[PDB]
């Protein structure tokens, strides 16, 4: 394949394609004898080279990776999830569909498909491994064999055209929470609400309008609440005939906070819209009800994080702004006016990809784990983030003492998202392991870290060594074996 | 899996285990489109931690990897040789042999199998992928499915105990010629001739003894002759009681070449043994018949090559004299004494992995290939070498004219073996291409390069860049797609 010389196609970004199976993979340390299960894990890596000859990191293709642990030692299996998008491209042998959320440069053989990539999350739900992107129903997979089935449209009762890479699994009922923003079509202001049962059919599809269309990436879940946040990264079919990248970030524009029953019987005058003053957030830590308030916990910065969804005024990226930090944002939903009830920040280490033991989904909560961006440290090797940040620490936040965790995983590495693992199902809060793909970039390799969840600083109590590089990856979870069909 | 910290397991030497398929990978330049088929080569890699706690190189299971060219693109699939030692192991999730051809060493439980590790060459033959292993019969594969098939026996007529992993091919006949040394047990004196048909069947298998118990590593193949050198490279039982390394050099004990006629009915009798003072050489590059003379050209050294097989006298290693330089051995089968007639030196260049355009096995020849240390070029990184030479050079030999090529792949890198590639079949000779496998050690990735035959010093004309490093290699092959069941 002859690949761009450009910066989403080289060093650490360079395209690996990797479909393999390793047991036994090297490792120090002391795996605990306790784990028995996977974790999963989905990198963008690009089957094709570009249609236009260059591209984003966040178009790669979705390549599944799954750390099988069990009996003390942990294997791989790396995956293609063969989305409709792969199979017609590996079918022609070039790339067919173009740029990022950009039907307009599609080959005209590909008009109407879906586009997905599969490519930002491997979760685990009803028995299936499900590769997310949020502009397309999602693929499913064998969670054991890592076969792909196709996409699941819940036997027709979905009629959205889209669903989310961040699920939410309701621990009350064991439902998945979903959402689908663009429903009715590319840029439309159409939002399903979904409910999966844990048998793995759809109980409820929910549509609602919102603000205006904007990446709704993710979002947060309470026992009566769909928690969507509305952040101005927005997209056009103008852009997109201008040849601008989909996204792009407007400082003008309100932040709003939606709150949307959970009801089948859902209509728009149902729903609570607070507003604030602009700022940037994307994920959602966790988010939880206290008498007749919302809290929803997200790292927020002053602006846009997506230096490749530039400005849409012009202006160039601002890193600064750019840190983002973790912030409760509150409203209640007894408030006469619009305004939040308060906007609290929860630490001054800045940081992403925040985490908690999903148990935890929509409750009041102790625990949450982040990567950290800590830009006094040392750094002699830089890799690993699509927007340049320097993920090098693994961060614990203890929300009843203040108190933090700190490991820096060194100055020549990085680190991916973390995912927590119960230690079993009615283990206390945070009674677990953390496990994360450490990039190894001056040794041009991975490693799987192993943390006692709640006593990260002294490092992790087993490193797994990979052969091989992982290229940057989006998220990740862990399910106990009998969760996807292997061994007891 | 816990591996040693020693040097054998660690740095380049690092366990990859990588089970794989990648097709169509990165690269650069242009493939030439004539290619069609595949580049196979081995590299030993531990399936588990030794027995022990450390270990040699040369004792790795096989790991067999696959360059399928094809359409302007190579692809990869790389898979274990399941030789009985890797299924034993795998099933026990241990290691069960001990150390280098040390049958002592062993778990009782595999008391008399077959102890190889297939790890030495993958040979095309007969429509079959042959995974070789001096010390034992060769392992067998499915050359497109890469799937074992188990270890040949030729339906019970071959009665050695062993066979080469150095098998020569007849262009006269098409006949496989090999030999199997110690082939009546361990450290024997006892050494098998084979002749193979192009079906598969064996033609012939005569015995004989050589004037000691050595490494019958290589070996010449005439148009009459099987051509032996007897190097003191030296096992015992005795060795291995002492728990010394199975061989060691003695600098002390003469080397011979034997002439051998390639005939069922070798009685010991027809058999001449020809005499020199003590040298080391392992390698064949070619030998041919001219009048009543036999000539072999190998790459001499002054002494031992291996590090590992240390001097029985108990000499440190000595690097200046393990630098070989590829010399004929000329003797003359109507000459009186049991002198050569000549040792002549064929190059000023140190080089060891010498290779042919394989249609001239046997037959004068005007090129040659080897891997050069070329110890005044600048070194930044050192690796892929088991003794600890550093392979930076591609070099071309022209016995016509004398002429020397040479090609350095840099200051970070280093060169496994080359493997010549006919452009058709009746070409000239060296009308074709040569492929290897290059180190990217700063990189710790590997690339396939791929060069004109004839004109290497403008460096290769495709390079093949893997996502992942392979590990150390020894010998390798290309096999055109209608000989191993591939796409026309
Ligand atoms: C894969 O495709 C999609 C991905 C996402 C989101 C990814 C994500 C990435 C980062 C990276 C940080 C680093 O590298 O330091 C940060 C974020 O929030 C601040 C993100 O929301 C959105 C749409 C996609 O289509
Ligand atoms: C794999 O197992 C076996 C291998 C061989 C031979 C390997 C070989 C290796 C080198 C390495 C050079 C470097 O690294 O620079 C040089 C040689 O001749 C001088 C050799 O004959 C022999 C027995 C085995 O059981
Ligand atoms: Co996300
Ligand atoms: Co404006
Ligand atoms: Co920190
Ligand atoms: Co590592
Ligand atoms: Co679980
Ligand atoms: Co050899
Ligand atoms: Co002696
Ligand atoms: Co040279
Ligand atoms: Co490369
Ligand atoms: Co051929
Ligand atoms: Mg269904
Ligand atoms: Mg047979």
């Amino acid at each position: 394949a002859h690949f761009p010389d450009t910066p989403a196609f080289t060093g650490f970004n360079a395209p690996s394609r990797i479909e393999c199976d390793i047991p036994n993979l090297v490792h120090e340390g002391t795996i605990p004898p306790e784990l028995n299960g996977a974790f999963f894990r989905v990198q963008p890596d690009p089957q094709f080279p570009p249609r236009l000859g260059d591209d984003i990191s966040f178009n790669g293709d979705g390549m599944i990776t799954r750390f099988h642990i069990h009996d003390g030692q942990c294997d791989i299996k790396q995956r293609w999830a063969k989305t409709n998008k792969w199979k017609l491209e590996n079918a022609a042998g070039k790339a067919l569909f173009g740029s990022y959320r950009n039907p307009l440069t599609d080959d005209e053989s590909v008009k109407g498909e879906y586009r997905s990539t599969a490519n930002t999350n491997a979760f685990v739900f009803a028995g299936k491994l499900w590769a997310m992107k949020e502009d397309s129903p999602s693929l499913t997979m064998d969670p054991a064999t890592m076969e792909t089935f196709g996409f699941e449209k819940f036997g027709g009762k979905m009629t959205g055209q889209t669903f989310t890479a961040h699920p939410k699994v309701d621990p009350l009922t064991g439902n998945m929470v979903a959402i689908g923003y663009a429903a009715s079509g590319l840029c439309t202001d159409d939002v399903c609400l979904y409910e999966i049962s844990p048998d793995g059919e759809l109980i409820y599809e929910a549509w609602f309008k919102v603000p205006y269309y904007c990446m709704m990436h993710d979002f947060g879940v309470t026992k009566d609440y769909l928690v969507l946040h509305i952040v101005p990264s927005i997209g056009s079919w103008d852009r997109l005939e201008k040849g601008l990248p989909h996204f792009g970030f407007d400082t003008t524009l309100p932040v709003y906070l939606g709150i949307i029953p959970r009801r089948a019987d859902l209509k728009q005058e149902d729903i609570r819209w607070f507003k604030r003053e602009n700022c940037f957030a994307s994920h959602v830590m966790n988010a939880f009800q206290e008498g007749t308030k919302v809290h929803v916990d997200v790292p927020e910065a002053e602006n846009n994080m997506f230096p490749f969804f530039p400005d849409v005024h012009g202006a160039p990226f601002n890193p600064q702004q750019a840190m983002s930090r973790l912030t409760r944002w509150t409203v209640d939903m007894a408030s006469n006016s619009d305004e939040f009830d308060s906007v609290t920040r929860l630490t001054e280490t800045a940081g992403e990809f925040p985490r908690i033991d999903d148990r935890m989904t929509g409750l009041p909560y102790r625990y949450g784990w982040m990567l950290e961006m800590d830009m006094k440290r040392p750094v002699e090797l830089k890799g690993g983030s699509a927007g340049g940040f320097l993920m090098n620490c693994l961060f614990l936040k203890d929300h009843q003492t203040g108190a933090e965790q700190h490991w820096w995983c060194g100055p020549t590495s990085s680190l991916q998202e973390p995912a927590f693992i119960p230690r079993s199902k009615d283990a206390p809060e945070g009674d677990g392991w953390i496990v994360q793909v450490c990039n190894r970039l001056a040794d041009h390799k991975s490693d799987l870290l192993i943390f006692e969840a709640l006593d990260i600083e002294k490092g992790p109590v087993a490193t797994v060594h990979l052969p091989f590089a992982l290229r940057f990856g989006l998220h990740g979870n862990w399910a106990n074996a009998e969760e996807i069909g292997l061994a007891a």
